[PDB]
């Protein structure tokens, strides 16, 4: 049983033009992910919830997160990505 | 024997264009028997894809040329785990 | 109750081009971060500290171009920075 | 005094077109750096020696390393950078 990655990741950049996080769950249990969006000038927003099933990768467009709320375009943001089980997160 | 790197790497991105590269350094004195597993968004992982990076050598691995057990589909998002018997350094470009 | 990042970061690259370079800092914690930046050069002593605050639960984009007290950073010059904080922060320079 | 970085760095990519390493020495002692260059089909070459003085940065063009030997253009390579004192290394 492959355990790789960690349960907490932070990405200090973010910008939607008027973007993409890639998550690997190589493990045997589904990952319940929560993402919190941070801003320069207002309180953070979340959790945005999503599942990356066991032995799957998922591409997350920040542009498509809209529950609790869409992320404003042309605004600089940062995100924290938390999970119950270790995942690998990369930002292109 | 210089030992640098680790035996397990994960790359969360992967895309072959429609119709990329992993750079591996083995700076040590024993050949590295590498296994790569490829993960997908909607189906079980595929692998292991096996290759050797000899002692004191680097190797460029095009995902496009990995085809045993199977070629990786184009225009498909994927992720890889790279495992080795001996520490290696892995860069994805 | 979120502590993430560290109090010390080093960026070995730095270039401001002609106009007429940026660092993103996340402070996910519950205390304001008093940051200090020291700028290093290939051929002279380092310059700093440049001071700024990243408040609790905020992110801040820092344009190196705008840093100018104690001194502006020369354009067309290769530099490096060290970013120190009283509390953990996350620093990325995409 | 400020100690930051480490004494060993590996860079798995390297290409000189027919290729810059930026090194920070934030410490109070000069860093005597040795670089070894690795190839896909021959023994490694080095050490290439250089100094990054106390409290200085240095840009290192792979194209300008030529003692013991120039690095061939149009060839894939990798490097190991070792130092007596910790340094911070970034590849571009």
């Amino acid at each position: 049983s492959l355990s790789i990655g960690r349960t907490c990741w932070a990405i200090a950049e973010g910008y939607i033009p008027p973007e993409t996080v890639c998550i690997l769950n190589a493990g045997d249990e589904d990952a319940h992910v929560e993402i919190t969006i941070y801003y320069s000038d207002k309180e953070p927003v979340g959790p945005y919830r999503l599942t990356v099933p066991a032995r799957r990768t998922k591409h997350v467009r920040f542009n498509d997160l809209n529950d609790p709320a869409p992320i404003p375009h042309d605004t600089d943001f940062a995100s924290v990505i938390q999970s119950n089980v270790p995942i690998v997160v990369q930002h292109t």
